[PDB]
């Protein structure tokens, strides 16, 4: 879990959170437990175009998942969030997390954000 990510959601707006987890909740759409495992993540994948395996989506939530239960919960999935519309690391150290399929910020959210996405 990128804590300077993990600072960055203690540094977005209320509304940045609040968004943000619409797309966990929605990212876990019937879940059981309501985080997301990596066919939830999977799922969105699907809803995106992407076509991911779990080990591909595992690796994603294995970045937060600190519990090691390969699922992710709200911050974890918030995280991720400011991590993905940030990503500074461009073209300098950061450490490879699997370039398989890399889901969007906005165009994930917006699959699951059919509700207050800035498109649909
Ligand atoms: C490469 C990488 C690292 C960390 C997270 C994600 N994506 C992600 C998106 C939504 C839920 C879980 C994971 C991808």
């Amino acid at each position: 879990m990128d804590d300077i990510y993990k600072a960055a959601v203690e540094q977005l707006t209320e509304e940045q959170k609040n968004e943000f987890k619409a797309a966990f909740d929605i990212f876990v759409l019937g879940a059981e437990d309501g985080s997301i495992s990596t066919k939830e993540l999977g799922k969105v994948m699907r809803m995106l175009g992407q076509n991911p395996t779990p080990e591909e989506l595992q690796e994603m939530i294995d970045e937060v998942d600190e519990d090691g239960s390969g699922t992710v919960d709200f911050d974890e999935f918030l995280v991720m969030m400011v991590r993905s519309m940030k990503d500074d690391s461009k073209g300098k150290f950061k450490r490879p997390t699997l370039r398989r399929v890399r889901i969007s910020a906005d165009a994930m959210m917006q699959a699951l954000l059919g509700a207050r996405a800035k498109g649909h």
